[PDB]
């Protein structure tokens, strides 16, 4: 035995690593996408994370930590949700890493996610994390519009 199957995706998207940086690590532009998440960071390695919202108007919050910082270059956050209702297990959660690179023609970007049940959780996984990555380029290829 080992480990389960990984979810991993990318994208070119043409555009600053200033502003594809800033819109990772932002709790206003990251709540521009929510209907109104609060968001609260520091923006630094080690840095704690909780994120305020309601299910089934019952009052619930996340918790993280930055597992490593690197200014424009390579973002790794670990992250928990209590509503799984699981056991204690903190094997039950995944770590998910960003790699932001500055290329001539534009710049690419890829999203892993680890600790995935099966296939079924995984295709769920990539399928899910192609919408946020395909809803950031909508927002950011927007600029089309003007």
């Amino acid at each position: 035995m080992e480990i389960k199957l990984i979810a991993q995706v990318k994208t070119v998207i043409n555009a600053p690593i200033e502003k594809v940086w800033e819109a990772l690590v932002n709790p206003e532009i990251i709540k521009e996408y929510m209907f109104g998440t609060t968001v609260v960071s520091d923006w630094k390695e080690g840095s704690q994370i909780v994120w305020k919202g309601e299910w089934k108007g019952k009052a619930y919050e996340d918790k993280g930590t930055i597992l490593q910082f690197n200014e424009r270059s390579i973002l790794q956050y670990s992250h928990f949700s209590p509503l799984t209702g699981k056991p204690d297990l903190p094997e039950n959660y995944h770590v998910v890493t960003i790699t932001l690179t500055a290329l001539k023609k534009g710049v690419e970007v890829e999203l892993t996610q680890d600790n995935n049940e099966t296939e079924k959780e995984q295709k769920h996984s990539e399928d899910n994390w192609n919408t946020m990555l395909e809803g950031l380029k909508k927002f950011l290829e927007n600029k089309v519009s003007a």
